[PDB]
């Protein structure tokens, strides 16, 4: 009951950020901290002062030993770095050092760091490393989860997404006294500009082992919400620009609209540049996707495992409907898109399943098959195949029908 005997436990519940661990630790927002509306246990905080989150620790919990075992977890979301102002400017966001001793968690171009300090000019820090010269990012602007641990003795550890990534040793460090208080704050970044996303953080008063942060992981990855690209929730009504996890340096497209054109997979992607800070593929190609509510949503505007949904498809400006006929030859029904008026009785009711995947089925139910890819000749087109879903059914593995929804956002920068 790893979360419920956490030391600090820091969630948005109703209308308040709260301590729900049995300390009740106290909390201060600054004016400038902003809450995700869809999520407002995702934080936004501004290189701004007053964008701020303090917690008073009570005093039976304010770290002051030699030997005592902590670790932290939480989330963040970092937003490309754009500028040659961010090189070489490490910047604080969890602070808990006092009198040159304690804690932090601060950032650098390309890097996640965990800093401790003793009482005697002693220093240790784990580091995350991840590059921005990479064609498609794991970490650029997408929530990771961060988890470090601490073991007095020996080491401390960093983990990113419930793998273990650097480790060091610590027993070079003697008493660390810790503040009394966290700042969450943006502390010595020089990017006026600059701001994190974090969320679900906490701490423990002991050494969390491997299997432990797996399964931390595992729960607040909110498995039964599709996620867009970024790692948000994925909503109705909301343009998409479509990924193929199986081939990545493509991009959807339609040749033509109605029943004798097709959606492929065109490459390859464009990049997008600034010397010695970034290189990556753009992001933002191809004919978007809209989902749209059919049989689900009468809650909220997310997309949930197991709605049926409706897919839009935009090209030149206007909307249309994804669509086939599933009584063409073959098992692999080549996918169009058609003028919503004309949809007809084709088939076009998909079911959403949170990677992200779309299972086509026809009007009655009956499955025509997860839409996927399908190399006719020299063209990889979009089709639904039911020999996705019998592979699934004998647990064996499928390429090629798994997809990423990507949004523009600003934390990508992307024209
Ligand atoms: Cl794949």
């Amino acid at each position: 009951n790893i979360i419920n005997t956490s030391i600090l436990n820091l969630r948005y519940e109703s209308n308040h950020l709260i301590d729900l661990s049995r300390y009740a630790s106290e909390i201060n927002i600054g004016s400038k901290v902003n809450f995700d509306p869809i999520d407002k246990n995702q934080i936004q905080l501004f290189n701004l002062e007053s964008s701020k989150i303090e917690i008073i620790l009570k005093n039976a919990i304010v770290y002051n030993s030699m030997y005592e075992n902590f670790s932290t977890s939480f989330w963040i979301k970092i937003p490309k770095y754009f500028s040659k102002i961010n090189l070489n400017n490490e910047y604080t966001i969890i602070n808990c050092i006092e009198n040159n001793s304690g804690w932090k968690v601060s950032l650098n171009y390309g890097e996640i760091i965990w800093t401790l300090q003793d009482n005697k000019q002693n220093i240790q820090r784990v580091v995350f490393k991840y590059s921005q010269m990479v064609a498609i990012s794991d970490y650029i602007n997408r929530w990771i989860f961060i988890t470090i641990t601490n073991n007095r003795l020996n080491n401390s550890k960093i983990y990113i997404n419930g793998r273990l990534i650097d480790q060091k040793p610590i027993s070079n460090l003697g008493n660390i006294h810790a503040s009394n208080n966290i700042m969450f704050k943006l502390d010595g970044c020089r990017d006026p500009q600059r701001y994190i996303w974090i969320k679900y953080f906490n701490l423990f008063d002991k050494e969390l082992n491997e299997k432990e942060i797996k399964d931390l992981y595992d729960n607040q990855s909110n498995s039964g919400i599709l996620k867009d690209f970024w790692g948000n929730y994925l909503q109705y009504d909301k343009p998409y620009y479509m990924l193929n996890l199986y081939d990545p340096n493509k991009y959807v497209d339609v040749n033509n609209v109605g029943i004798r054109g097709y959606m492929y997979l065109k490459g390859p992607r464009g990049s997008i540049v600034t010397t010695n800070i970034y290189l990556n593929s753009s992001l933002y190609m191809g004919t978007k996707f809209i989902i749209k509510k059919y049989a689900s949503g009468n809650k909220d505007n997310i997309v949930r495992n197991n709605d049926r949904v409706y897919i839009n498809v935009v090209v030149k400006n206007k909307e249309y409907r994804l669509a086939t006929n599933a009584s063409q030859a073959g098992v692999e029904k080549i996918l169009s898109v058609l003028e919503i008026p004309d949809v007809g009785n084709l088939s076009q009711v998909v079911v959403m399943k949170s990677k992200c995947k779309m299972n086509l089925q026809d009007n009655n139910g009956n499955d025509i098959g997860f839409i996927g890819f399908h190399q006719f000749n020299n063209i990889d087109k979009l089709v639904a195949s039911n020999w996705y879903n019998r592979q699934i059914e004998r647990s064996s593995r499928t390429f090629g029908c798994s997809w990423e929804f990507i949004p523009v956002d600003d934390g990508w920068g992307e024209s």
